[PDB]
Parts: structure tokens; sequence; C-alpha cells
């Protein structure tokens, strides 16, 4: 007999997706995609492309979005924590477009005007 329920038991070292293998550090935000008639944010992993939507999985730990917006994702990122347990937290993170600044600025020359 076999059954198929999510009981108060421990867990292995196995994983559940390709993300597992990589870190919050690497994900980051690089652009969205077309979901029918709305918007879905579109994360990288260290070369990994997974794009994700309301209510959906994402990070290293275990991380779920809820909004997405343009430029713009909140989603709750749980991790362990001094409470000895996964906490959730919410966070909202903007497109790391390039938006640098990179303005002018004194430098070692000399000029002639």
């Amino acid at each position: 007999e076999t059954d198929k329920k999510g009981e108060n038991a421990p867990d292995t070292k196995r994983i559940k997706e390709t993300l597992e293998k990589f870190s919050l550090e690497n994900m980051r935000y690089v652009g969205i995609l077309k979901s029918g008639q709305k918007v879905s944010g579109f994360i990288e992993a260290e070369g990994y492309v997974y794009t994700v939507g309301v209510g959906n999985y994402l990070g290293q730990n275990y991380g779920r979005i809820e909004s997405i917006t343009d430029d713009s994702i909140v989603l709750n990122e749980l991790i362990e924590d001094s409470t000895g347990n996964w906490v959730s937290r919410k966070a909202e993170l903007l497109l790391n477009s390039s938006d640098k600044n990179t303005e002018q600025a004194a430098a070692p020359a000399a000029e002639q005007n």
C-alpha cells in the first residue's frame, strides 16, 4: 500500500525543480512574458531562464510570486531563520535594466580650453 499526502514528516536531500540547484543571489529579473491577457515575470538563474506569474514558484529556497507589474515583481521568499523554520519574506524586485549612472566626472587629464 502506498499513500500520497503531506503530513508532518521530514524531507530528503532530493530536489523539486532544476531551480533548486540555483541560489537567489543568482536569480535576477530579465524581463516578462505574455500569458493570454496578462504579464508574467521572467526571471533567470545563472543562465537558466524560467518565467513566473500570479501565484508561481521562484527563487532558491521557497519563493512564491503573487504580484507582477511592468519592470517589477512582488514575491514572498521563504527561508530558515532564528525561528528555526523557513519564514516567509515578502519582497518586490525591480527590473535591473540598463539604467546605470555613468555620468561624466573629474578624471586624470588636462584640457585645452
